[PDB]
């Protein structure tokens, strides 16, 4: 899809249109403070490079960083998400796909009232790209996950294995 993001609130000042993964902003935009996405789904990051903190964004208009959930208007690298037509991921207890598993097809706001454990040491992403979340109801410190194996909560950006939620990367339009 494309994605504009703005330098200053409101859709203001300088802007840069992206409809491809950029992994460094940088020349092209010295800050982001509003966002509209036009088409697709979208994950920007703190650092070029796709590293940094991330913050998960699907069509419509962010008028303010805080609207992302963004602490700061640092944007230096964006991804566009692949598109995918279904959803499956494979959640485990420990490291190396050990332990219990919880397998998802749909998102799940609450994963502790669904899973016994509050944390996530390896998953396995059968099915589309997901959104993984810290914290319940889609907040807190936020990983991309695209199709692939995951051995290690590491392997997802993350510094812990805290997982409180997640949801399918969908395009709603």
């Amino acid at each position: 899809g494309k994605i504009t993001l703005y330098e200053d609130r409101g859709f203001q000042g300088r802007h840069y249109e992206c409809s491809s993964d950029h992994p460094n902003l940088q020349p092209y935009l010295s800050r982001c403070n509003s966002a509209r996405v036009d088409s697709g789904c979208w994950m920007l990051y703190e650092q070029p490079n796709y590293s940094g903190l991330q913050y998960f964004l699907r069509r419509g208009d962010y008028a303010d960083h805080q609207q992302w959930m963004g602490l700061s208007d640092s944007v230096r690298s964006c991804r566009l998400i692949p598109h995918s037509g279904s959803h499956r991921i494979r959640l485990y207890e420990r490291e190396d796909y050990r332990g219990q598993m919880i397998e998802f097809t749909e998102d799940c706001s609450m994963l502790q009232d669904r899973f016994r454990f509050n944390e996530i040491h390896s998953l396995n992403v059968l099915e589309g790209s997901w959104v993984l979340y810290e914290l319940s109801n889609y907040r807190g410190r936020q990983y991309l996950l695209m199709p692939g194996d995951y051995r290690r909560y590491q392997d997802w950006g993350a510094t812990n294995a805290r997982v409180g939620s997640l949801r399918r990367v969908i395009d709603f339009s």
